[PDB]
């Protein structure tokens, strides 16, 4: 067939009940994640091809970058809680990987301030229980799939995208193949 289990995707032998429709995991420390997000724009191209009624979830992970890594999972919870993902994703990626100016939770906070989130509003969110449960959700979703590397995308808690089985000679073609595969898995 054109789409084959074990080729463009794999099937979880232990599927996850109640999982988000399209769930992507990343870390601001993850070099391929930087590519995916800043150069390939995977999330965005997946969106523009998803059917109607199918929503996207993106979670940060703890297992890269140690202590700052967990701070970033909590910052990403703040990002989701405030709905400012599209304002902090680029400066967080560049701050960690490009300029390497993010070394502490305070440096993470500066990114949000620079992006226009007021300090009081950031700190309130950071310390809130709504953010702690959002951190819990991220950790649980990763746990549910035994997540051990990023970037990763899962469709309906059943299928895992396998980009290694694709041509990377043209960046554009790879992205659309990736997106078309997510759409196919979504209409499964």
């Amino acid at each position: 067939a054109q789409y084959e289990d074990g080729k463009q995707y794999t099937t979880l032998e232990k599927p996850v009940a109640g999982a988000p429709q399209v769930l992507e995991f990343f870390s601001f420390f993850c070099p391929h994640c930087y590519q995916f997000e800043e150069v390939l724009h995977i999330s965005d191209n997946v969106k523009k091809k998803l059917p109607e009624g199918v929503k996207m979830t993106k979670y940060h992970v703890n297992f890269m970058g140690g202590d700052l890594g967990k701070d970033l999972t909590q910052a990403w919870a703040v990002a989701m809680a405030l709905g400012v993902e599209d304002k902090v994703t680029v400066p967080l990626f560049e701050g960690v990987q490009k300029t390497q100016t993010i070394r502490s939770a305070s440096d993470i906070r500066d990114v949000f301030i620079n992006a226009g989130i007021k300090g009081e509003e950031y700190d309130a969110a950071w310390n809130s229980f709504v953010v702690k449960s959002l951190v819990a959700q991220q950790e649980k979703a990763a746990a549910d799939v035994q997540l051990r590397g990023v970037p990763a995308m899962f469709v309906n808690g059943k299928y895992q995208l396998n980009p290694q089985g694709m041509d990377t000679s043209n960046m554009d073609v790879f992205v659309q193949q990736y997106a078309d595969t997510v759409k196919y898995l979504s209409e499964k």
